[PDB]
């Protein structure tokens, strides 16, 4: 039976999450190939394109990295609405109270995410914009403060994950395993949530034996992921506070607004 849910799993996020490792690798590796912006001629370019209501504002449009923060929440919402959807291929997940639902993807959503970006990452940029757009980890360095702080870390710790080498029916698992934490804060069935975290827990372990004999701690190395995870998150959240507090042009999504409220 274990197999089996392993592949559920991995057929919910294929059908789940608009990228993935390999439509990713496709397109990283040279009909629509990704516009690469490097530099802010090409960034403003690549905007009147891709998001042109963005830009559609003359004198009024807002700063570069201002509409860069916001491309990126945008693509945080999407994702947040791909994970409320391949949460419920996990078992047990939606048998679990609607406020426990809720709890659960509001701290495991940015883990998440930043886990799953690394598989549009290599060291020198990242894909946007649905695959069409390339963004390079120097330009997004050299933004101004505080927005230049914003992707490196994410960078740094998807250079580790991905010299892991795992692929998506792995991915597909650890994402489960995300979500699957018994010990977020405010949880109501707590013992509930804890078997539904061991079974999925349990899959992910036979399936990383299977699927990687040569590495024989990937497991444990993927437990510290998780945990390094959280901490990205919460250095995270950090930061979008100082932008929030001292860069007035910088609205976040009420979406975003409420993961991020008492979270950490
Ligand atoms: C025309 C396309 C222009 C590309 C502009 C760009 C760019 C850089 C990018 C990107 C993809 C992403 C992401 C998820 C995230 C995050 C953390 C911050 C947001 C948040 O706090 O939610």
């Amino acid at each position: 039976d274990l197999k089996s849910l392993a592949k559920r799993i991995y057929e919910a996020y294929l059908k789940n999450f608009n990228m993935n490792k390999v439509k990713a690798r496709v397109i990283l590796s040279g009909n629509n190939p990704p516009f690469v912006i490097h530099d802010m001629e090409t960034l403003c370019m690549a905007e009147k394109t891709l998001v042109a209501k963005l830009v559609a504002n003359g004198i009024q449009n807002k700063e570069a990295e201002v509409r860069i923060f916001h491309c990126c929440q945008c693509t945080s919402v999407e994702t947040v609405t791909e994970l409320t959807e391949f949460a419920k291929a996990i078992p047990g997940f939606a048998n679990l109270d609607l406020n426990d639902q809720v709890t659960l993807l509001k701290y495991g959503v940015y883990e998440a995410i930043f886990a799953m970006l690394s598989s549009v990452m290599n060291k020198d940029g990242m894909l946007v914009a649905y695959g069409n757009g390339f963004i390079t980890r120097e330009f997004l360095k050299s933004l101004r403060k505080p927005f230049c702080d914003i992707m490196e870390p994410k960078f740094d710790f998807a250079m580790k994950f991905n010299a892991l080498e795992l692929d998506d029916s792995d991915i597909s698992l650890f994402v489960a395993a995300i979500i699957c934490c018994g010990d977020r804060p405010g949880l109501l069935n707590v013992g509930h949530i804890e078997k539904m975290q061991e079974g999925i827990v349990h899959v992910l372990r036979l399936h990383l034996q299977s699927n990687h004999p040569d590495d024989i701690f990937l497991f444990p190395k993927l437990l510290q992921k998780m945990a390094d995870l959280r901490q990205l998150v919460t250095e995270h959240a950090q930061l979008v506070q100082i932008i929030k507090k001292t860069e007035s042009d910088a609205a976040l999504h009420p979406l975003l607004q409420e993961i991020y409220r008492d979270m950490y």
